[PDB]
């Protein structure tokens, strides 16, 4: 069995400084960079695969003031970037979903979790403890009272829609491996590359853990060798301009 649709959702986007698509550049530019949500319309259901920003964000680039990453982070979230209403414009409710999957924790990725209160969210366990403890982590991320599914390692949702673990940008993130009717094999890196470059050329990037960001990197590639598959980054302004987004999907 293959996934119906795999559509690309721009959930509102994310100032950060251009040293975090590449460690060796120097800090002083911010870039602009896009934040994303996936839907998978799958014969289960239809599964959401992270939940974009918190309301904290919302007409607020300065929700980072006074913190230890002030002016490194500038959220660019409007009231449509709330992922409750990106779900209805697109026709659901929180409800109506089968699964969430969180990829991490971070703010731009699961900031709209609090939103699904019946869903099973599905996170890896490394993650979900590392979110617990870190300061990396906004309380929006990590609320106690969720239905969480804790998963360890690699996981298959349903048909057709694999989860990879690929920690080192977080200490659990994981990544999409997905067969859609459509376009076959379709990798989403989320960040385990934030762009191409990343990936391709393994030019180091944000993260928690950049030695083991680098093997969960050379782990894909090996993916990639056997599968073939189109590959989709997690933050990368050149990508997104070709990108099919919604209404469009792959
Ligand atoms: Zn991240
Ligand atoms: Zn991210």
């Amino acid at each position: 069995m293959t996934v119906k649709k795999l559509y690309f959702i721009p959930a509102g986007r994310c100032m950060l400084d251009h040293s975090s698509v590449n460690s060796a550049l120097t800090p002083g530019k911010l870039l602009n960079l896009p934040v994303w949500c996936y839907l998978l319309e799958t014969e289960e259901g239809p599964i959401l695969v992270d939940t974009g920003m918190p309301e904290s964000a919302v007409n607020n680039e300065g929700l980072f003031n006074g913190t230890f990453v002030e002016g490194q982070i500038l959220p660019k979230m409007t009231e449509e970037d709330r992922i409750v209403n990106i779900l209805k414009r697109v026709g659901y409710e929180p409800d109506d979903l089968l699964y969430i999957i969180s990829s991490h924790l971070h703010f731009d990725h699961a900031g709209g979790n609090g939103a699904f209160t019946n869903t099973p969210i599905i996170v890896q366990r490394t993650e979900y403890e590392a979110a617990l403890h870190r300061e990396e982590y906004m309380k929006e991320c990590i609320l106690p009272h969720l239905n969480y599914k804790i998963i360890e390692g690699d996981y298959e949702v349903v048909p057709g829609v694999q989860l990879l673990y690929t920690p080192g940008h977080s200490p659990g993130h994981q990544s999409l491996f997905i067969e859609t009717e459509q376009s076959g094999s379709v990798l989403l890196t989320i960040d385990a590359s934030y762009t191409k470059e990343n990936f391709e050329d393994e030019v180091p990037f944000a993260g928690f853990d950049p030695e083991l960001a680098l093997s969960s990197i050379k782990r894909l590639k090996e993916v990639v060798k056997k599968e073939k598959p189109i590959i989709f980054f997690g933050h990368d302004i050149e990508q997104e301009k070709s990108c099919r987004v919604f209404p469009e999907y792959i």
